[PDB]
This record gives C-alpha cells, sequence and structure tokens, in this order.
C-alpha cells in the first residue's frame, strides 16, 4: 500500500511516518478499522518490527493514533464541536477547550473600499480597508484561514501583536462598544491547493467555506469575513425551532 | 477546451450542451466570466455558428446559462438560500419558495433498533425503527439524499404515498402533535459515487452532510436522520449573537 525506500536518506520508521500520516490525510485509512499489525508491516516491507513500532508510538504519542486492548492500532478522529449560534471570536473558542490559539498572518492590505464592500458594511465609498489574512491555529495546528474586512476607522493602525491576538477583542476596546450580532453564510467546498498547503491537509479535501458580516451593538457592521474551516477537525452544531 | 467527435452519432449541438453541461459540473471554467463566443467556439471546432447557437440558446431555456446586454454569455448560479435556524420540512422548504417537492424512494426497510439508534431517540429496545431513504427533488431536480429513522410507534404502517408525501406532515397528524425542535450537526464531505450519480453532481463535488435528531413538542425524539445536500445548489443561513 505505502512505499518504502530505503536507499534513501530519511529514516525508514520516519518514512513510515509520514507515509501514514499522509495515508490518514488522503482518506486512505478507514478511522475504526485497525491498521495492519506490526507484522503485517514489517512483512510487506522486509523491515523490523521495532522499526514499525517506532513509527506507530511516535504516532500514538502525537495523538494521530490510538491503542485498544486487545483490538489493535487505530486512526484518531479528533473532532471539535463547534457552536454556530454562539457569536464568539476564535481566540474565545479555543481557550474554551483549553487549547492555546495563535495565528500567522498570511497578508496584511489595506484596501479602497469597492461598491460591493462598501454596500456590505454600509460603510463610506471611497473609504479604507483593512484586509487581514491569517491562518488561525489550536496548539500550532492549522485549523483555519480566515480574511478580515474591517473598515479601517473601526479599527485604527494595526500591528503585528494585533495580528497575532484577538481582533475581536481589539475592536471592542478600540470602539467601545461590544460585538454584538452577525449573519453567516455555509457552503461545503474543496481546499485550494494553496488552502490546503497552508492547513497541511489534502489538496481537495473537504472544507467548510464560509461568510460572516458582524455587527456592533450600535448596528454598525465592522467585519466582512470569508474563511475556510478544515472539515477533519470541525463539527458544527446548531439548533432550530418553529419560531 | 471541449472534444466535438463529428464521426459520432450524437448530433454536435448536443455533445456541445453535455460537454457544457459537464465543464459546468466539474466546476471547469469560471462563473463570473462570460463564455467563449458563438465565433469563437464554431472556429475552435471547425463547425457553423448556428450550430453553436442552438446549443447555447437550449442551455439559456435550460437556466443553465444566462445572457448579459454587451458583456456576453454566462453560467448560472442558481443559489437557494437554507435557513438553519427555522426547523421546516423539504416538503415546506419548496413550497415556499414556489416550487414543486417531489421524492424518489431509494430504499426503506423495517429495521431492529440498536443500543446506539435506542440511545439517540430514546425509543424501545429492541423495536423496529423505518428506515426511510429518499432523493429529495425541486422541480424533478435531485438536491438531497436522506435516511431517515423513526422508531415505528411514532409513525405506525408507511406505504409509497407517505414517501412521495410529507414525512413531517404524517408524523404531526399521526402523533396528534407538532414537530417542535432538532438539534443539527454539520460538516462538508466530498460526494461519493453513489452520491453523485443520483444527485446529477461530480464525483467528488462538496456536498453538505447533516445529521439530525428531531423532536416532538413533549420532547420525544421521532427522527435521526442523516443527509447530504448539494454545495452548488444551497446557501446555508444562520444568525449570531452573543
Ligand atoms: N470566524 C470568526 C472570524 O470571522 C473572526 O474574524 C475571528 C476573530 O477571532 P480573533 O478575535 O481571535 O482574532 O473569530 C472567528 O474565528
Ligand atoms: N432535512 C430534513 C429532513 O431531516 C427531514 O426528514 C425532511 C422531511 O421532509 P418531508 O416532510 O417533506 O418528508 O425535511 C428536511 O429535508
Amino acid at each position: 500500500h505505502m512505499n518504502i525506500n530505503k536507499q534513501s536518506p530519511i529514516p525508514i520508521y520516519y518514512q513510515i511516518m509520514e507515509q501514514l500520516k499522509t495515508q490518514i490525510k488522503n482518506g486512505e485509512l478507514q478511522p475504526d478499522m485497525p491498521l495492519p499489525s506490526e507484522r503485517e508491516y514489517a512483512e510487506q516491507f522486509g523491515i523490523s518490527r521495532m522499526t514499525v513500532r517506532q513509527a506507530l508510538s511516535n504516532l500514538v504519542n502525537e495523538g494521530l493514533l490510538y491503542r485498544l486492548k486487545g483490538r489493535g492500532t487505530f486512526v484518531s478522529k479528533p473532532k471539535m464541536e463547534q457552536a454556530l449560534q454562539g457569536l464568539t471570536s476564535f481566540t474565545e473558542d479555543m481557550k474554551s477547550r483549553g487549547m492555546t490559539p495563535g495565528s500567522r498572518l498570511i497578508d496584511y492590505q489595506l484596501i479602497d473600499s469597492t461598491e460591493e464592500l462598501a454596500a456590505i458594511l454600509g460603510c463610506g465609498h471611497p473609504s479604507s480597508i483593512h484586509k487581514i489574512t491569517r491562518v488561525r491555529l489550536a496548539n500550532d495546528i492549522p485549523m483555519a484561514i480566515e480574511s478580515s474586512h474591517i473598515p479601517f476607522e473601526l479599527a485604527g493602525e494595526l500591528n503585528e501583536s494585533h495580528f497575532q491576538s484577538s481582533i475581536y477583542d481589539h475592536i471592542e476596546r478600540y470602539n467601545s462598544i461590544p460585538i454584538s450580532r452577525a449573519k453567516q453564510e455555509l457552503e461545503p467546498s474543496a481546499a485550494t491547493t494553496e488552502e490546503a498547503n497552508i492547513l497541511g491537509i489534502q489538496k481537495g479535501a473537504p472544507v467548510l467555506l464560509i461568510k460572516r458580516t458582524t455587527y456592533l451593538q450600535n448596528g454598525t457592521a465592522f467585519e466582512h469575513a470569508k474563511s475556510v474551516y478544515r472539515g477533519d477537525r470541525y463539527t458544527f452544531v446548531h439548533y432550530m425551532d418553529r419560531l
């Protein structure tokens, strides 16, 4: 199934870890069928069982796999439940679940309003708009890519210390008005080459494409954001009623 | 670029229609850009413009393309906005959009409860559970595949006429109580070969996978459902507050 090249300078255990990772990334491994045994892998490739064991144990310690006594070794399927109706920040979302939020700046641009953005935000035109594009990390694992358009006057000058923490925190502080309401539009999608590369997932893997338009308590729109969320680590939850 | 085969029994305009359809299907030509002109198509394939015009006009009449004056012909992107917070039936969703809801039965089985299903539904074990798997149609265009699990006692015996109609309407009538509340779980997915073939979309095309547990006004769960919705024809909407 996988491919081991003994002539390569990459150690065999490392090859196994990487190829199993690539297999989980590619969907090639069912999540609750057991992995091939140490024996099966070792015989298949003509390598030591201890080499196989080294790889599998490392993967367990990285949480990508888990052992069930008497049943074998299984692919981990960690998925966070994300509530759709509570208006929150990524930073709030992560801290609530005891994980450390982070960000890496993909791109920052101050841009001229378009008439389309101006219609969405109800902001001036012509005006200047922050365009803040970040990958959002949970314990240094990329979870999403978000591109947030915010009218300049609702945020003022921004620097790397804003980008590396919570934009919503800054928005409330800077405007002295809390964040109160949003509208979101959800669409399933396949990760583009670039999205996959930044997210560490396979090209074309399932992502949820989300557009959010977010409002201050005085009813001013301060954000129009377009984001892609990793399908493989998220479950989006909401409720419904007749009203 | 398309592949026109003039030795084929299939008429050229029909090829153009089908290959354009396939191209839209496979997301191969941008929805914001205008198609190549009548002339460009004709000159590329060494065919008559009138053949091209026949194919494009047909596709306009089918609503797959549209003509913007002076700018060109464009790929239509019919989106239907689906509100996530309002508990409704497919039948209700369509009617309120002035469209005709239909269903095609994929499979019906009356099945034994499992400890897993009984936990979800709070139903009896062992008991019988309806398992109703249908294609849901909007004016004869497939929109979703749904597999609904419903405890026998909350629905009684069902036949093909129930399947072709609204299950939710039956449920409220049978139980003399309104359908009141639900929890849904959402995740994006790629359409399986089977899901794609039934939905008329490309293998691997984006779909929304949705699990619904649905409750009657008295707190009784009556449905556990697993569905896939075509990503291309839906926009799911909800609101948020603090
Ligand atoms: N999907 C939203 C984004 O639309 C928003 O821009 C972000 C701000 O998060 P933070 O305040 O941590 O910068 O929160 C969520 O993730
Ligand atoms: N997603 C829901 C399904 O979970 C539900 O089973 C169906 C019933 O629709 P109907 O009453 O038309 O049969 O409505 C929607 O489509």
